[PDB]
């Protein structure tokens, strides 16, 4: 395999971390190939769930808990720490909150969160590599609690980084937030990409096409599919009681992605850097509720 950048996986991975039996497990957690029966039973479907008042409370709880765990990860970001060490604390943080780390054995994903460095677009696998000063790193957290999934991510700076790094991360965060700002009932899910790409384009960056935002509640990934690029044909119109993520990945170079031999790690084909931010959103009447927002601080971790 020809790597696209300087990054390399650092093996071996430590043995798969166990989740105590008292933690309620999603269906794929015990399927040999990590397949989710309930998600497959809605494959190809474009209809979107309308969340009941108990659904909403369940989503509000699990998303708040997911934010707490990402905050834990944020606190460990410094040169010298390995992505495996991050993952360990995260796994322990989920358990403490009586939640299952949603990525664990999700279609055989071997870890409890995704750690994506530099040219990794998303789905990086936590490994033995020490974070290096100058790196950018995204931690993607998804928790499972009482039948509901909560999903968010932030890109972080590792010590001091360069101007391009600062620009890429700030612009990515802006794309998300401008997208979130347009969310309200009656809006077409396909419009979000127009907004994201418009801002990415104006700053000289491209927008990944192979990965999309998604509905999320009783399923990890479900309807609607939410592309981050312009002129997409996403099916659906926003409604009060809809819950989905927006998670634009933006790149320094071109938009083309490819996957490592591990079957998960998505990297820019040109080896240039990529950044991502993610929130889970609930559409209300006056707009939307950012379920994965910080409660105790105004800004994302990278600008504070
Ligand atoms: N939370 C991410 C994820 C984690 C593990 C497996 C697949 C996607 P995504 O849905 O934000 O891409
Ligand atoms: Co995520
Ligand atoms: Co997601």
């Amino acid at each position: 395999y020809r790597y696209t950048g300087k990054l390399r996986p650092h093996y071996p991975l430590m043995p798969t971390r166990p989740v105590p039996s008292y933690i309620q497990r999603p269906d794929y957690a015990d399927h040999p190939l990590g397949m989710s029966e309930s998600e497959q039973a809605l494959k190809g479907t474009s209809q979107i769930k309308l969340l009941s008042s108990e659904d909403i409370e369940g989503m509000r709880l699990v998303c708040r808990l997911a934010r707490e765990v990402l905050d834990v990860a944020a606190g460990m970001i410094k040169p010298g720490v390995t992505t495996e060490e991050i993952d360990h604390a995260v796994h322990l943080a989920c358990i403490a909150r009586n939640c299952y780390p949603s990525p664990l054995n999700y279609y055989n994903f071997p870890k409890s969160c995704c750690t994506s460095v530099n040219e990794v677009i998303c789905h990086g696998i936590p490994d033995r590599r020490p974070l290096q000063e100058g790196d950018i790193v995204n931690v993607d957290i998804t928790l499972y609690r009482n039948g509901y999934h909560g999903d968010l991510n932030e890109t972080f700076f590792v010590g001091e980084v360069d101007d391009g790094a600062r620009k890429l991360v700030q612009t990515t965060y802006e794309c998300l937030m401008q997208a979130i700002d347009a969310v309200k009932p009656g809006v077409r899910y396909r419009e979000l990409g127009n907004i994201i790409q418009k801002h990415a384009q104006a700053n000289g960056f491209s927008v990944v096409r192979s990965y999309c935002g998604h509905g999320i509640h009783k399923l990890f990934h479900t309807a609607p599919n939410v592309p981050h690029y312009a002129k997409n044909k996403a099916v659906g119109v926003m409604k009060s009681g809809h819950v989905f993520t927006i998670e634009p990945m933006i790149c320094e170079g071109g938009w083309q992605d490819e996957t490592w031999p591990d079957g998960w790690t998505a990297v820019t084909r040109d080896g240039k850097r990529s950044a991502q931010f993610e929130h889970t959103l609930l559409v209300t009447d006056t707009g939307c509720e950012i379920l994965t927002r910080r409660l105790d601080s105004a800004r994302p971790h990278f600008m504070s």
